């Protein structure tokens, strides 16, 4: 019920003929949703039951897509959480010493994620797991799996419609 | 120090007073980015900055990246009316989020020294059509910025002032 709102919401808000980055071939703004205020209250209460079995008390990621991602859980009902931001070091709550939660809006390769990961372990913040609100089958999970790490998505690349 | 007004004194109470504290602890010397991404600093934030501008009319708030952006997550997701948000890039979209062409906005900065970011966020908001109501800080320190803000005929409001400061 609410992932069904959530999906629809994404599809709508967010799934948007286009000359890409790429040079190559619809286009995927997450930040529509991630910055609305209903999508970003179902994002936050979904993203916590999505990683309720993990044990950590502070969530963020490299700015800026990961950072609305961040502080709806923050926000949303339940337990404390605390948030941080990775600059391009890190900003907000401190993860030295700390159990983190590393978040992504959606990942492509896994490399600002990832580059999120280690800017956490190269001051201290010992991470978890890795959530994203969209999967979109590109290999990031996979890439983020080749590191140790535990990888989830609220959504997958089904709900988006295509 | 250039002393103004912080209309956020009428509104005293226990979150003012509570959020006062929590800044103490937290960000002074002074870090706000430790107040603006906890949890409940956070949303006392979001309460207080939606009363701090409740005579206001907007339908989207934001500011300049990094500092404006927890503080306007913390008002969209506080209770009451629904309230939506944008990122203002200092470079790139320009505007991320939702959309602000012909709305009504707030912008807002956890504090400002100079006023430049909120007028930099204020003025690319204006560049593509949005409408801003007025800037609104959690904390003012009497540097004058709130009165470059003022001397471009926007309105200021700032919850907290150097003496909720120590
Ligand atoms: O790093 P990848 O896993 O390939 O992911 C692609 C990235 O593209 C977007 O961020 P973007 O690069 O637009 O920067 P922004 O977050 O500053 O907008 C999105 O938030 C992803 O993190
Ligand atoms: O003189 P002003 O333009 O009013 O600036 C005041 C800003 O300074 C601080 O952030 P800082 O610029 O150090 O970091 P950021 O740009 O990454 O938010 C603070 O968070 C305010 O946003």
């Amino acid at each position: 019920p609410d992932r069904a709102e959530l999906a629809e919401l994404v599809r709508r808000l967010s799934v948007v003929r286009v000359t890409l980055s790429s040079g190559r071939e619809y286009y995927v703004d997450l930040r529509r949703a991630t910055l609305h205020h209903r999508a970003s209250a179902l994002i936050g209460r979904l993203m916590r039951e999505l990683t309720a079995d993990w044990d950590y008390s502070v969530v963020g990621g490299l700015t800026l897509g990961a950072d609305p991602v961040a502080t709806a859980i923050m926000h949303a009902p339940g337990r404390p959480i605390d948030a941080f931001v990775v600059r391009k070091l890190i900003e907000g709550s401190e993860v030295t010493g700390q159990r983190v939660l590393v978040v992504e809006d959606t990942s492509t390769t896994g490399n600002s994620a990832l580059t999120a990961v280690h800017a956490v372990q190269d001051v201290g913040g010992e991470v978890v797991g890795v959530a994203t609100v969209v999967d979109r089958a590109t290999g990031a999970a996979e890439a983020i799996e080749a590191e140790g790490l535990r990888y989830r998505s609220v959504l997958g690349l089904a709900d988006l419609g295509l």
